[PDB]
């Protein structure tokens, strides 16, 4: 049995995917940390393709289901792996369940989080950057306006949700009771 791991912009969910991952014995790919670590050795579409998918602009899908297959090492990720933060927009995650239900991969959870604005207030209105955010919340804010009423609607009649605001030892125990029991 396999994960994805969904929601808009705040702070809970890499938390609980990296825990379940514990739980079940899994790679939890998150989609920030591998592709930062190739723009510290050197790659090209590393930094490129990271920006866009963090910032906003046009992102190329095989590359990025080809670093995703790197990190399954899939003779080990046939039956499960645990993805973060890879569907946020309908044309690239269609792409992914082309692969899912096309390639033919195990359906258990695709896990959308229900999170208020005070995890991003975490989300440095407490104390952790200088302004490389607005301009790039206002081109994130405009792939949100593009996708997400048709992404709600394909992702509504597949997904199981899991409500995350404040509290760590509580989300954990809503987080199991979607998906492990």
């Amino acid at each position: 049995m396999r994960v994805l791991l969904l929601g808009p912009p705040g702070a809970g969910k890499g938390t609980q995917a990296v825990k379940l991952a514990e739980k079940l014995g899994i790679p939890q790919i998150s989609t920030g940390e591998l592709f930062r670590r190739n723009i510290e050795e050197g790659t090209k579409l590393g930094v490129e393709a990271k920006r866009y998918l963090d910032a906003g602009d046009l992102v190329p899908s095989d590359l990025t289901n080809e670093l995703v297959d790197d990190r399954l090492n899939n003779p080990d990720a046939a039956n499960g792996f645990i993805l973060d933060g890879y569907p946020r927009s309908v044309e690239q995650a269609k792409a992914l369940h082309e692969m899912l239900e096309r390639r033919g991969t195990d359906i258990d959870a695709v896990l959308e989080f229900r999170v208020s604005e005070e995890v991003l207030l975490e989300r440095l209105k407490g104390r952790g950057r200088a302004d490389d955010t607005d301009d790039v919340i206002l081109n994130r804010m405009k792939v949100y306006r593009d996708e997400t009423a048709p992404l709600l609607e394909y992702y509504r009649d597949q997904l199981k949700t899991v409500d995350a605001v404040g509290t760590m030892d509580e989300v954990f125990a809503r987080a199991l009771r979607a998906l492990g029991k």
